[PDB]
């Protein structure tokens, strides 16, 4: 399977991209985790996007296409993909549409994990993520285990930079201008499904199980 996931910031797309990859086993890329390790290596790449990043500002589209373009051609997607935050402007999906041409890999489909806007900023300011595997955690929503460390590996959870009330509101003034283009673009490709992401975890996977 060659899927899209799509949602505005916080809507899921980890939390059901991880259930997905644990079924299917697609590779799960993510643009935002892909930039994120850029920063964490100090690479020239994550000191460029950082800038963009720090502020909830789209990284430029031609970098961004060139480390998806560069990623989806390495050997570990041949068996199907998990995209993640990419595309998220309609030139970024009319590039995709030209790569996957050239990687003989069309997408079977975009997955719209449709989340009310008012909810997003709870999720955000109250998400904890692992500092080894990167999962999601929220202190009320979907808390771990033990406090302040993962499930799968004791890893340290923390807050992400661009998690604060300041940062998320303009991600989501960014995002929602490009939302609904992006939608038209697909649904008139036909590879479009909605999902609904106000639901308890296991029940959005419950859908999203459906669809594939
Ligand atoms: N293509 C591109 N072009 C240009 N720039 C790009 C780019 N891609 C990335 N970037 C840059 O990189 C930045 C970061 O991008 P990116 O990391 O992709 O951030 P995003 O799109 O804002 O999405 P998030 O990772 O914040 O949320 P999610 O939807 O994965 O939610 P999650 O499952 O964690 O869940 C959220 C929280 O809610 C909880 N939760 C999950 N599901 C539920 C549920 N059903 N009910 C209640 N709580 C839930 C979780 O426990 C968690 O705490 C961008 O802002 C931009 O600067
Ligand atoms: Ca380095
Ligand atoms: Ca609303
Ligand atoms: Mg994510
Ligand atoms: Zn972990």
């Amino acid at each position: 399977m060659n899927l899209v996931l799509m949602g505005l910031p916080g809507a899921g797309k980890g939390t059901q991209g991880e259930r997905i990859v644990e079924d299917y086993g697609t590779p799960h890329i993510s643009t935002g985790d892909m930039f994120r390790a850029a920063m964490k290596e100090e690479t020239p790449l994550g000191l460029e996007a950082k800038s963009y990043i720090d502020k909830g500002e789209l990284v430029p589209d031609e970098v961004t296409i060139g480390i998806v373009k560069e990623r989806l051609g390495k050997d570990d997607c041949e068996r199907g993909f998990l995209l993640d935050g990419f595309p998220r402007t309609v030139a970024q999906a009319e590039a995709l549409e030209e790569i996957l041409e050239e990687y003989g890999k069309p997408i079977d489909y975009v997955i719209n994990i449709e989340v009310d806007k008012d909810v997003l900023m709870e999720r955000l300011t109250g998400r904890r993520i692992c500092s080894v595997c990167g999962t999601t955690y929220h202190l009320v929503f979907n808390p771990p285990k033990t406090p302040g460390i993962c499930d799968k590996d004791g890893g340290e959870l923390y807050q992400r930079a661009d998690d604060n009330e300041e940062t998320v509101s303009k991600r989501l003034e960014v995002n929602m201008k490009q939302t609904q283009p992006l939608l038209d673009f697909y649904s008139e490709k036909g590879y479009l499904a909605n999902v609904n992401g106000q639901q308890d975890i296991q029940d959005v996977y419950a859908d999203v199980k459906d669809l594939l």
